[PDB]
């Protein structure tokens, strides 16, 4: 029976992985809250790995946030993520944990990357200013993995998710992420019976979204693949695997679908006097598909269930 | 009287900065050996910054090495450099040290960068495989600086040196760096009276070199410039300053000059059946020059004095 440590098990991604691993007895979960184990503390992390007998590690702990947070607390974002990654990865190795899965992000790719973005797009150009510090920390996390794999013969794998959504996401009004922000706005516009909801931009840009449960499934799939199969589909210095749907849709389609899911009867209006972001942004998931994994949750279905979750948990936001 | 902490004061770059700051009483030096203070230990570093009253920090501590070391111990190179940087920069901030100078490297630029390499060449393309882990750690160091500057209003500056040479360099036979490797080989070829010295490649590629004392001078200059002057010549997210001569010379010219300096009478032979590296590699030092600093040590002069140092210290290698 495999003893698995899921760092940051309370977070959106961490909890989703936990929900799926709890549903099987061939695995025993070792979990620690931030109050029980501060991941920024090197000594505490080594002590923990030394006392417990960990077989696998899902590194889902991170200092995450929206556009405002990333530009407001850049030092906290680069520093904390760098320490958490370093502490866990090095402690794991020091205590003979050979298997580890690092969760990156798609913000890591160059701002002007070629679409769809293949894994080799990594470090091919300048990063988006807003995400720069966070992105550098994450890229460092991947390189730490590859370096321990190369030097010590470890099996530290990494997955790069596209935009995620689902339960436990940040539905607070401060969150800039489009899905939870729109679910909230349309929910309230529906409740207050507002004639219209104005969204900035033309609605023409295309984005990719993946439900968090699909994310967790792909993660566990990649974690559990045969080492030989993984080595065969990756390179020692280009080892990360993109995780997404490979399907993009316009913001207009997204807003319109959310309106329907929520039961909003007003008008969805796009104010084109405001600028759009990049025209298109999606991952090339060829590598993942060849590894035999395909997503199961469609946008409409995922938005419906997530809204359902938001309804039962709204007295938290 | 300014209290200055020079991390890694025993190293090549660290010691050069120390030699120049020791030669002035308006500064008081706080130094700690690796045995006195382990920079990888977070608690020890915070304790030190808490006990001492540091005004400035020259971050010259690093896990450095040649081609063999970087490819043999990649994990040690990325991990140690990331921890040392993180620990010092965060501890400094936590204890109100507002001034800090971070020493990067030119290995940090993309493999296929445009020559000469301006500071904006950073993160514009893939890194040299050999230096990848080290390079990522260093880039992270720069971004840590910029992030603390942005968030907390700190004054953490950074300089990017070209290839360095001078006393305290690694003259061991294991060192791959061209200058100390050639000084050693020509020294021995001269002593054993070998008819020739064969060097791999055509000798046509061009490289830039800067004596370590010039390096230290430029560093101290950049550290002591007026904050307004520095802000005026840099950008918050493109703040590093290239440090070099801006002059390149062929490997052939380099080997021939070393032969002369050492008094070698044999033949210098280039074996063109072996591959060359990139054709040209040098820094654009426009930004540094506009800051009013210019190098003083020429190649012939620097090679002569360095050889002199090697002679008085050969019973160490
Ligand atoms: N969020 C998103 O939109 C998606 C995320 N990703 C990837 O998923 C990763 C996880 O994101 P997500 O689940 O949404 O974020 P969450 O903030 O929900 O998860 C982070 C978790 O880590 C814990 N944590 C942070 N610092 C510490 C610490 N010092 N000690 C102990 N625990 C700590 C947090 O606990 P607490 O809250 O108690 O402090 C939290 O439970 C990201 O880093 C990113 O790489 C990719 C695309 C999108
Ligand atoms: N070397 C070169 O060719 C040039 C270097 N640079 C830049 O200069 C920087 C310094 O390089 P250089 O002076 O040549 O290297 P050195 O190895 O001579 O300097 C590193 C110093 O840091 C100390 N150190 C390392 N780890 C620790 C630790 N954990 N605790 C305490 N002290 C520690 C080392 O001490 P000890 O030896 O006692 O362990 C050593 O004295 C580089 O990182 C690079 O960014 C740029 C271009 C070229």
């Amino acid at each position: 029976k495999q003893r698995v440590f899921i760092a940051g098990h309370r977070g959106m991604v961490g909890s989703a992985i936990r929900r799926q691993l709890e549903q099987r007895g061939d695995v025993e979960l070792v979990l620690r809250t931030r109050d029980e184990l501060n991941l920024l503390d090197s000594r505490a992390v080594h002590d923990f790995f030394a006392s417990e007998r960990i077989d696998q590690v899902y590194l889902a702990a991170a200092k995450v946030g929206g556009i405002v947070a990333n530009n407001t607390y850049p030092a906290d974002f680069i520093y904390q993520n760098m320490m958490i990654e370093s502490n866990i990865i090095h402690a794991a190795h020091q205590n003979d944990v050979n298997k580890l899965l690092f969760l990156g992000s798609s913000c890591i790719y160059p701002k002007l990357a070629k679409q769809p973005m293949a894994e080799s797009e990594l470090l091919q150009g300048t990063l988006e200013p807003t995400n720069e510090p966070y992105a550098i920390a994450k890229i460092a996390g991947i390189k730490l993995c590859e370096s321990y794999n190369r030097q010590y013969g470890r099996d530290y794998r990494s997955v790069m998710p596209t935009n995620l959504y689902g339960p436990h996401d940040n539905f607070h009004p401060s969150n800039s992420h489009v899905i939870p922000a729109l679910l909230r706005r349309f929910h309230e516009a529906t409740a207050q019976n507002a004639p219209d909801v104005v969204v900035w931009g033309s609605g023409t840009p295309m984005r990719e979204f993946l439900h968090v449960d699909d994310m967790a499934a792909a993660s566990i799939h990649v974690m559990e693949l045969a080492h030989e199969v993984w080595l065969e589909n990756t390179q020692p210095m280009l080892s990360h695997i993109n995780v997404g749907t490979g399907v993009d849709c316009t913001i207009r389609e997204l807003a319109q679908t959310i309106a329907k899911v929520v039961g909003y009867k007003g008008r969805v209006v796009f104010d084109a006097s405001k600028p759009d972001g990049t025209p298109r942004k999606l991952l090339d998931v060829t590598r993942l598909h060849q590894l035999g994994w395909y997503h199961e949750i469609s946008l409409e279905a995922g938005l419906a269930s997530t809204y359902q979750w938001f309804l039962e948990n709204q007295d938290r936001f």
